[PDB]
């Protein structure tokens, strides 16, 4: 599943709701240490809708349990990420993924 380790606490009150758009900054790396992406380096926060299966299960389950302003390390086992298939040309089969996510806003 998804394991969450807080980097900085959020407000402890405002969490993503049904129908809301999450606005985050993230950095992703393979558990071996290779960084594969960062919304921070492109200076553009990442947006996705809660409950719309837009992102991998671990990323959305991690964000759903975060409050506004929280930053956390999410460790995603392959069954909540890209599983046996991987993501073509970027994420191999059976990859555990680490995401550093900050919940910036809810729209
Ligand atoms: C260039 O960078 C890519 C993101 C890259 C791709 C490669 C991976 C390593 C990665 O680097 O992100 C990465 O860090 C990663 O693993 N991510 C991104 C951050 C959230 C977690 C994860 C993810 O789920 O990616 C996603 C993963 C790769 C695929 C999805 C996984 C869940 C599954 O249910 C979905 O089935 C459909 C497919 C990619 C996304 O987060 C993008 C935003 C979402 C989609 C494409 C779909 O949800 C699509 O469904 C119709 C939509 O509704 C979108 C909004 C429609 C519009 C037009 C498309 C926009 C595309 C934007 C693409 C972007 C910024
Ligand atoms: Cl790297
Ligand atoms: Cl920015
Ligand atoms: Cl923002």
């Amino acid at each position: 599943g998804v394991e969450i380790e807080t980097i900085s606490p959020g407000d402890g009150r405002t969490f993503p709701k049904k129908g809301q758009t999450c606005v985050v900054h993230y950095t992703g790396m393979l558990q071996n240490g290779k960084k594969f992406d960062s919304s921070r380096d492109r200076n553009k926060p990442f947006k996705f809708r809660i409950g719309k299966q837009e992102v991998i299960k671990g990323f959305e389950e991690g964000a759903a349990q975060m409050s506004l302003g929280q930053r956390a390390k999410l460790t995603c086992t392959p069954d909540v990420a890209y599983g046996a298939t991987g993501h073509p040309g970027v994420i191999p089969p059976n990859a555990t993924l680490i995401f550093d996510v900050e919940l910036l806003n809810l729209e």
